[PDB]
């Protein structure tokens, strides 16, 4: 399967990645191309004996594990100097929770039709301009209700969203209300008890970026995944999204610290890996902001751009309760530790069309 643990036919450790993943297959076919040639037989030989299977229509090859690397496909667009994620100013510093119209351009409503009804019952944060980033538990069994992705959103229940803007008022411009064409779980999202709770979902056309519709970044770096557990304060941001709808009709924010792996362990009684990372708990207002399936995030370097950029260091997955009770400390999926998930799955998916 992709990502398994192999050897290689020169007995190396490592997985099963699509060449696009592994430095040194694509350097070899890369050089070759290059000077207008096919690579050796000999080399076309080790490749065949690599060949550890073809997942999602792309082959596969056992790749050392050092030699791993992004997948180039994906890493092309999120290294692109005009891919415009993460950017923000954005606003002057108030006591409460409230958010600057369209200063979070990358927060996703999930639409589901149940009940004959259709209501937002999680989150999630743009990564692409077709693709959507969330937690599994919002996607695995609920791909027949699980319709509509809102983006663009400041308060649910007004189709226009305005600010005062000198003795006149400037509105965003409208929602877009776009399908979903893919649901794709992590492949080891264990759904009894919540592990690798992460998954894509591949918008049925382009959403092209706008002045309120744009990606967040994701830490694809070792510098950014190595700063998820340096950072003190992070924002948590939503429309308070669970089972039971938005707790507010307005996109509101929080800071939110991020605590020791121990304070998830004792509250929830069970081990808490590197996989997952332990935020908030123990407040009335603050946690209970985020949305199901929604992102943790942070401003940070991202790559050489001179401004900080807003990037998705998590995913809410556990613990995230209602507001007006004491939360418990939540579980986020460590995003850091499934960008090569991220780039292999929007790899084979298509960036554009499937
Ligand atoms: C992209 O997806 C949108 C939204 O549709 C949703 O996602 C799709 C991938 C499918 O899973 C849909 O079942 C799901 O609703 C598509 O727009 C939607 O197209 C459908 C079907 O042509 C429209 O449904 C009809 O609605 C009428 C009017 O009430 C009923 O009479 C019909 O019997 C049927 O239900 C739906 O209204 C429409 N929604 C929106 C918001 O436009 C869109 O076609 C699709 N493709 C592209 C290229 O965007
Ligand atoms: C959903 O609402 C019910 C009924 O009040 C409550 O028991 C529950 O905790 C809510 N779920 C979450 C995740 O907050
Ligand atoms: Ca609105």
């Amino acid at each position: 399967d992709y990502a398994d643990d192999c050897t290689t036919p020169d007995g190396d450790q490592g997985q099963c990645m699509p060449f696009s993943s592994c430095r040194t297959i694509e350097e070899r076919l890369t050089e070759a191309q290059k000077a207008g040639q096919k690579v050796p037989a000999d080399y076309a030989s080790y490749l065949q004996k690599a060949l550890c299977g073809e997942f999602n229509g792309v082959r596969h090859f056992c790749c050392p594990s050092a030699n791993i690397q992004h997948n180039s496909k994906v890493m092309s667009l999120f290294k692109d100097e005009n891919f415009d994620c993460g950017n923000f100013l954005s606003q002057r510093v108030s006591n409460g929770y409230e958010v600057k119209l369209s200063s979070r351009p990358w927060m996703a409503l999930l639409r589901y039709q149940q009940f004959g009804e259709s209501r937002f019952l999680c989150g999630g944060a743009m990564i692409s301009e077709r693709y959507i980033l969330t937690a599994a538990h919002c996607v695995h069994g609920l791909q027949n209700d699980l319709y509509e992705i809102r983006l663009g959103e400041h308060r649910i229940s007004t189709e226009e969203d305005c600010r005062q803007q000198g003795r006149k008022k400037k509105c965003a411009p409208p929602v877009v209300n776009v399908g979903i064409e893919k649901h794709l779980i992590h492949e080891k999202y264990d759904a009894r008890h919540i592990m690798h709770d992460i998954a894509l979902l591949k918008l049925n056309r382009s959403v092209p970026f706008q002045k309120h519709i744009k990606p967040i970044c994701l830490p694809i770096t070792d510098e950014l995944k190595e700063k998820a557990e340096q950072i003190s304060t992070y924002f948590v941001t939503g429309w308070g999204t669970t089972e039971n709808g938005s707790s507010s009709d307005v996109l509101l924010q929080a800071n939110v610290p991020l605590q020791p792996r121990s304070a998830c362990s004792q509250a929830y009684r069970r081990a808490v890996p590197l996989s997952q990372l332990c935020v908030g708990g123990g407040d009335l207002q603050d946690s209970c902001k985020g949305d199901s399936g929604g992102p943790l995030q942070a401003p940070a370097q991202y790559l050489g751009e001179y401004a900080p950029k807003m990037v998705e260091f998590g995913i809410v997955s556990q613990g995230v309760v209602t507001c007006g009770q004491i939360s418990l400390p939540g579980l986020y999926t460590n995003v850091g530790e499934y960008v090569q998930w991220i780039t292999d799955t929007m790899a084979s998916n298509g960036l554009l069309e499937s």
